[PDB]
């Protein structure tokens, strides 16, 4: 699923993202676009041969099982696969676990790079919340 930037917005705010840890809706919005493109359905290979899911670009060396990252955690308790979903649920409570794992949104390098410090409030300007 290609979610519209209000669209993702409200879903993220009903699933309680907004400043979840002092983070306002707008740096996870602002994270989303430039992780995923807002796509659901994103997967990215890295050098580590680990992979990222879904629209936060979630890794396989810590986070979820794809089965095969040896020597890899799966400390969010999914299939990888779960991160993939028009239902964002999965993804957004394995954000909460990795947000609050000591290193906040810095977790998230497009985050940190493209968002952090940034006005991420125009991300959620005009939307119906
Ligand atoms: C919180 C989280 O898993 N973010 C991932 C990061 O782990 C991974 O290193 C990166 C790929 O370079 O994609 C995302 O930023
Ligand atoms: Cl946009
Ligand atoms: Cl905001
Ligand atoms: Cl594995
Ligand atoms: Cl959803
Ligand atoms: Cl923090
Ligand atoms: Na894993």
């Amino acid at each position: 699923k290609v979610f519209g930037r209000c669209e993702l917005a409200a879903a993220m705010k009903r699933h309680g993202l907004d400043n979840y840890r002092g983070y306002s809706l707008g740096n996870w919005v602002c994270a989303a676009k430039f992780e995923s493109n807002f796509n659901t359905q994103a997967t990215n290979r890295n050098t580590d041969g680990s992979t990222d899911y879904g629209i936060l670009q979630i890794n396989s060396r810590w986070w979820c099982n794809d089965g095969r990252t040896p020597g890899s955690r799966n400390l969010c308790n999914i299939p990888c696969s779960a991160l993939l979903s028009s239902d964002i649920t999965a993804s957004v409570n394995c954000a909460k676990k990795i947000v609050s794992d000591g290193n906040g949104m810095n977790a998230w390098v497009a985050w940190r790079n493209r968002c952090k410090g940034t006005d991420v409030q125009a991300w959620i300007r005009g939307c119906r919340l």
